[PDB]
DNA sequence: TTAATTAATTATAATTAATTATTAATTAATTATTAATTAATTA
């Protein structure tokens, strides 16, 4: 009745490319997902909303991609996640990287660069820290990395037994 | 459907400007005296 799991992802660039499917492949293992796509800005961090599933989720899953560094709305979300985690470990983390490296994940340069670039004419100079603080540790996760010719299918069915693996078995 | 105003939101790109680099290549000049046999002479 709750929820189990909980993702993250970028706007226009893989709400319809692949994490979609994983949502219809995932409803098939009889477990309740949650993914969102209202906009919010009604405010500036919404309540009922994530908030609350947030502390009902119970593996959260993000999704990071190559242009997953522009939104300021999903940074400083993912800044609550990986918070959360470390005062309860009873949860876990598995990132599933894509198109890009696992390499300008972890100081954020290369395809960033330009994206922290204008991010600093507007904000704290310490709120910005807090992000790259926050982001470098998700890239020293475990997490399957899926290069231009990996099948985007097979991956999915790997990936989601993992999530079922430590449902059914507790 | 249009025109018009207000309110926000999202973009990368181009140019100018500066610092930062031992390497590429030839020229030129100096420096390296044996290798080597031949010729001549001597023990």
């Amino acid at each position: 009745v709750e929820y189990d799991v909980f993702l993250s992802f970028r706007g226009p660039d893989t709400r319809k490319q692949f994490t979609d499917f994983l949502y219809h492949f995932l409803c098939y293992y009889k477990i309740h997902t949650f993914r969102d796509d209202d906009e919010l800005r009604k405010g500036k961090e919404i309540g009922p909303n994530l908030l609350r599933a947030i502390d009902q989720s119970k593996i959260y899953v993000p999704i990071i991609s190559s242009g997953y560094a522009d939104s300021k709305w999903c940074l400083m979300e993912l800044a609550e996640i990986v918070r959360r985690q470390e005062e309860d470990p009873r949860r876990i983390i598995l990132p599933i990287f894509y198109m890009v490296d696992p390499s300008d994940v972890r100081h954020q340069t290369g395809c960033y660069k330009k994206a922290f670039r204008k991010h600093a004419n507007k904000f704290d100079g310490q709120t910005i820290q807090n992000w790259k603080d926050a982001l470098k540790k998700v890239g020293d996760l475990k997490g399957w990395h899926i290069g231009k010719d990996d099948e985007q299918g097979a991956i999915a069915d790997k990936v989601s037994a993992d999530i079922w693996s430590h449902i059914s078995k507790e």
